[PDB]
């Protein structure tokens, strides 16, 4: 049977499912590791046992323990990213879509999901692999990993609690597609991993660790990379988080084996209810239990393997969109709502650099007031409020992605760079966000092909666009087609630094993408933090 | 008779100028001081001992010792610069030119010249006084000083080189239009000073010095203000300069009796030959003996002085040129010369934002660098050129001058604000230079009515509007005539911060003079260097 196939780890039976007028085959909550339940909070993962019978692969799995968001309780903007499947610690599990019929020998995509490492499902509608696996014949698969404390807790030196587990999740995930998608028709030897935010970042940081390079072919990376300053804490924070975290439970702080057999008898929701406290600043776009530069996944510090060229050599496909920002500061900074335009005052624009660069001293501060301000119009509240969605965007996104690319494309094998700036018709978030970050994830699923979602002709003609320039490049390195009379995707390259944009225009090539602030954020204000 | 008159000081003789086809009287080389030689040399100036018969006041005086240009030999546009008089240590002198008939009470303006402290003289031919005095019905004096160490060495503590000299001949001098200039014709309760650069600076440090303020009653200033990093140095740089020239010249380093004895035996070329070698750093635009913060003169900080209110209340009028730098980076930056367009290395670039900013560790440079660099563009000859230019500008005298306004404006009466951008027709300068240090004096004096000299009637309508705003203002404080149907100059004011452009197109009003570049070379770049 086609929804039957029988794997390393025995038998699952997927279901079939419609997809635009037509039918595939889907494989649900497949396990890839032990549960990591009781005695195995905040472990390594453990390989799956492999099972007896017929594993009913036709439904989603849980989603992992994590921090959800309320801010706006009905509001299908920010619920469409909380958990749609009940949440339990037993939840590493992924998910494949497999063409009809069955491939034999075909390209294949695995999807790691963002949000902080404190949060993230599998299982969102904006995540559905069927309509890209339809489209393009690729099998697609998703994964998860444990998030926030669950995933990340790094106590540097314990076996039981070393951190950057759910990398490791993340990982053997990764190795389950490689033993095994074979048996869906996948071709192990071309799988591309691709992920946005936080998960864009672990695409770069399985680029790096020597542990992780060779479960996969290429890579993409949306709005993250793995050098992001949310991304990673050194083993002294990691140490102190964790110790503060058993604070905040009334825990016995007096070794390693006290602080995590306390953490272990607490139920999930006690960990998440203060796991926000834990963060050493008020800030914004930082998170409390994040990977770790541990020594082990990862080697030495990011950017030293960036200097020397230690990481996977291979093609990527990266890219950022228009206004990172807004989302962030929407939820933490001061003057930002939902339903107002957040004309931004004077004392509200300081608040908000202040929060955003949060381990600046004063005269850091001021350099960065200096780079965002337009000082013939200092309280124009619209400036002021798009002056600090790209402080925001700039020093946690696309700067450091760029310096990723940079550092990456001496050694590579192929770049190619997008600047993704198409606000959606159908938008749901005010105006003053913008192009939002994560907003390209349904363009990539394909969404807009769907027609009860009310998107326009033009944005299903760039929605295919994109997913076919991804796959594309997932089968070949190469987003273009060979011998298309389409506009072409130039390469990006040291000397010429050549990148698209994406949006519903005709496509336009532009150069040195956001230089003028990345030189602040990647050579100056670093330097004047390290004089001062 | 019209060409003699009578003075406290003893009788004159003038002589009759033509000027315009038509004529009026000139006084030219009065003695205003004692003759400054011998054991006087550093000395402060003592009054001219009145003298019996008339005194021949037909030619012009000696020129003060200075270091003469040589860069250009037969160049009109550097030896227009030169002393067109011998030189001589006995140059205390002053020149007033005198509608016909002679006036009753008139106002007076007092020409105070330029040359970095270091050079100047009276007797230019782009100082001629004879065009504003005829055209404006004013009474005109130029005044002199002594420049180099002969105006400027600075021993504190000595009372034989006690520094600031030369401006106590400016004050001498001034002190004798106030007693005197009643006989010519000129009221002294209605006297304009004006100068430019050095005289800019000098008209801006009688306003802050209690000894002089009584003696004008308004102020121009053209590219220069005493808040100018140039314009003065501590008392302790005074010294060590002073030692250093000594140094070089084989003295006697034992005491200040010692080294000044030295210095007085030494014939005058001998001083100049060595001046500029006691300059602290490799910079341009830094002058080797210059005013000195002696708590006599300045009796605190300039900046506490600015900010305390501590200056004389009046109205003050004026304004920069557009390229300020050309001039010095031409004579001192590596890549730029007269005679080709002077595109600007990558290299150079370096090396003259290191000359420009002598004082700035290399974070300063950094930030500098940073922010006159066009990023998308960074191997742009003319951007790299222009940019330089820029920096030299701002840093010297743009924004020095804009901090200076903003502070006086709080107490003052009354400011005028001008940005002059035209670039003559007649200019033997090259075009990169554009609108060049200096280059308003001859549109003040208007020398564009002087139909030989080959300015077009665009030109000579421009230096005719130029010479009625500033004889205007002198006479009223207000450059603008009472109900005239002209367009109107606006005040400048703390909230409003307005300004005109000075050329031959219909008149402009802006606002907040280059406040962007202002804000880093007041603000930030000054707090970086004192926390770094
Ligand atoms: O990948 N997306 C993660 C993401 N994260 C945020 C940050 C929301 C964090 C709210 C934290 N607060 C802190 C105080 O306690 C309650 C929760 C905002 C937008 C985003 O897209
Ligand atoms: O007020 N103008 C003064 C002014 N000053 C300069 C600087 C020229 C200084 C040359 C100094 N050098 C230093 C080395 O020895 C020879 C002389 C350039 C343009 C100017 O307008
Ligand atoms: C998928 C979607 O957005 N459907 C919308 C629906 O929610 C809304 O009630 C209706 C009225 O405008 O328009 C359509
Ligand atoms: C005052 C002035 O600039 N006069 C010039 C002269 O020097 C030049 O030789 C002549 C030829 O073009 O034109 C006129
Ligand atoms: C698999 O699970 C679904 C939902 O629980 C159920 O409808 C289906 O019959 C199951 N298939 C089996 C048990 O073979
Ligand atoms: C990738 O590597 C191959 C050799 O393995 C080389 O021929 C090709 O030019 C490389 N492509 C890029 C874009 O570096
Ligand atoms: C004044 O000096 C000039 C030039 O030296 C001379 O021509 C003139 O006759 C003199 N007048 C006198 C001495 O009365
Ligand atoms: C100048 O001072 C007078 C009072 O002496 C005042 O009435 C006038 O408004 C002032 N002008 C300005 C521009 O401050």
């Amino acid at each position: 049977s086609e929804l039957l196939v029988n794997t390393k780890s025995g038998k699952v039976m997927g279901t079939r499912v419609p997809v635009l007028s037509s039918h595939i085959s889907a494989f649900l909550g497949i396990p890839f590791a032990e549960p990591p339940v009781g005695n195995m909070r905040f472990r390594r993962p453990e390989p799956k046992k492999p099972w007896s019978g017929v594993w009913n692969a036709s439904t989603y799995p849980n989603n992992c323990q994590q921090y959800v968001d309320e801010q706006f309780p009905g509001f299908s903007g920010s619920e469409m990213w909380n958990p749609n499947r009940e949440m339990s610690e037993d939840c590493l599990y992924l998910n494949i879509w497999v063409p009809s019929p069955r491939p034999k020998s075909t390209t294949v995509m695995v999807w790691i999901y963002g949000g902080g490492f404190y949060s993230g499902s599998s299982t969102l509608d904006v995540y559905n692999g069927k309509y890209l696996a339809y489209t393009e014949e690729v099998v697609l698969v998703s994964l998860s990993y444990r998030v926030g404390a669950f995933g990340f807790l790094a106590l540097h030196g314990s076996q039981e609690a070393p951190g950057n587990v759910g990398l490791l999740d993340q990982r053997m995930a990764l190795q389950w597609v490689h033993d095994n998608i074979q048996f869906f028709g996948g071709d192990p030897k071309t799988v591309t991993i691709f992920g946005e935010s936080a998960g864009g970042a672990s695409v770069g940081m399985h680029i790096l660790s020597p542990g992780s390079r060779d479960l996969f072919r290429r890579a993409i990376l949306q709005s993250g990379s793995p050098n992001c300053p949310w991304a990673s804490v050194s083993v002294a924070e990691g140490r102190r988080r964790a110790v503060e975290l058993g604070r905040n439970l009334n825990c016995n702080l007096n070794s390693d084996e006290e602080l995590i057999h306390c953490l272990r008898e607490k139920k999930p929701q006690e960990l998440i209810d203060v796991e926000w406290n834990v963060l050493p600043f008020d800030s914004i776009f930082r998170f409390s239990f994040v990977p770790v530069i541990d020594g082990e996944f990862f080697p030495t510090s990011l950017e030293s393997m960036l200097n020397s060229g230690n990481f996977k050599k291979t093609q990527i496909l990266l890219g950022v969109n228009k206004d990172e920002g807004s989302f962030f500061l929407l939820y933490g900074a001061p003057g930002f709502s939902k339903d107002s335009e957040s004309k931004i005052s004077r004392e509200d624009f300081m608040s908000g650099v202040k929060l955003s660069v949060p381990h600046a001293n004063d005269l850091g501060l001021d350099a960065v007031t200096l780079q965002y301000t337009d000082w013939m119009d200092d309280n124009n509240g619209i400036k002021n409020r798009d002056g600090l969605d790209d402080i925001v965007g700039d020093h946690n996104v696309i700067c450091p992605l760029m310096h990723f690319v940079n550092k990456y494309t001496k050694f590579g094998n192929g770049t190619y760079l997008y600047f993704f700036n198409h606000r959606a018709s159908n938008l749901v978030w005010p105006e003053w966000m913008g192009v939002i970050h994560g907003y390209e994830i349904e363009f990539v699923f394909g969404l807009p092909l769907v027609k009860e979602l009310n998107y326009t002709a033009e944005e299903e003609a760039l929605s295919r666009r994109i997913m076919h320039y991804w796959a594309t490049f997932a089968k070949t390195g190469n987003p273009n087609e060979p011998h298309s009379q389409e506009s072409k995707w130039p390469l990006f390259t040291t000397k010429e630094q050549k990148f698209i944009d994406l949006n519903t225009e005709p496509m336009k090539v532009h150069q040195r993408l956001r230089v003028q602030m990345c030189v602040f954020w990647n050579q100056f204000l670093p330097k004047l933090l390290n004089a001062t």
